[PDB]
């Protein structure tokens, strides 16, 4: 559904970063931001949205230790198996901000 | 390339969201989060990092109007052309916080 600009203002892009000042559900405001590097993609010169399947096919997410993600996900033979990934692998700290590279 | 957890503490995974409080470059701290649904994916049951080429093949990004990304991207034949996309198609404000949905 999207529609952020409807309830936001003073938006800006910088590199692939988007930042805006957005209304709460109460009456105040907050300034967040999203990296668009992992959400849009370039196909022959045109931008498109990227598909994803983590929220929709995996479950019961958890952090083990300092940088290990753990969950259970759905296979091709449509059964849930246990899987794990080191988030240190590609998640970095870039001046107090968490960044995917 | 990566290894955030050597300057971050108190990390937490909730849903697809990772949250951590990190070491600013000077001496201080900042608490961030990154939505992993667009960073990792599941391939037959196993979680894999997702590749993407936007900032790697595109340049000169601009917010045009209220909600439109504009940029120039390289076509398979290595030529920069024009390309826009409406961010409001999937960027949302969830309680003062921008989300991709
Ligand atoms: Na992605």
């Amino acid at each position: 559904l999207g529609k952020f600009s409807q309830t936001c203002y003073n938006s800006a892009i910088q590199g692939s970063v988007l930042t805006s000042t957005c209304e709460r559900t109460n009456g105040g405001y907050n300034t967040s931001s999203i990296d668009l590097n992992s959400v849009i993609e370039n196909v022959d010169g045109s931008l498109k949205w990227q598909p994803s399947n983590f929220i929709e096919t995996c479950r019961n997410t958890q952090l083990a230790g300092s940088s290990e993600l753990a969950a259970e996900c759905k296979t091709r033979a449509q059964q849930f198996v246990s899987t794990k990934i080191n988030l240190d692998d590609h998640i970095a700290n870039i001046d107090g901000t968490l960044k995917y590279e």
